[PDB]
């Protein structure tokens, strides 16, 4: 049910947008809101977990839109436009991105984020 994990995510009203791609980034496995990366801004984001110094420098293109990275480790990578920003969590199995609105506070979408990263790694994903 991989769809329900988008869906209820956006469902929370704390994403808007959200789209699980396998780890080598190379299949969408659920998508929701309409998100809609081009194959390199998703090979970018899928390096980045190994080796952020490309996405520090460049930033992060989510839809031709420019995200400043701000938080980056082996299994999360945060960046920011203005109000709104870019969550992308690395699991066993998948690579899951989401966009929150000017309107939520980064915390927030951040969280309920994180705990499917929780959920799916905790089940092998």
């Amino acid at each position: 049910s991989w769809q329900a994990y988008t869906d209820n995510l956006i469902g929370t009203g704390k994403v808007d947008k959200a789209v699980i791609y396998s780890r080598a980034g190379d299949a969408v496995w659920a998508t929701s809101g309409g998100l809609s990366l081009q194959p390199n801004e998703i090979g970018e984001i899928v390096q980045g977990f190994d080796n952020p110094a490309g996405l520090q420098s460049n930033g992060l293109h989510i839809q031709g839109q420019k995200f400043m990275l701000l938080r980056a480790d082996d299994r999360s990578i945060y960046g920011r436009h203005d109000a709104e920003g870019v969550v992308c969590v690395r699991t066993k199995q998948t690579v899951i991105i989401a966009h929150y609105p000017p309107t939520v506070q980064a915390g927030e979408a951040t969280k309920i984020v994180e705990q499917l990263a929780d959920y799916l790694i905790g089940v092998q994903y």
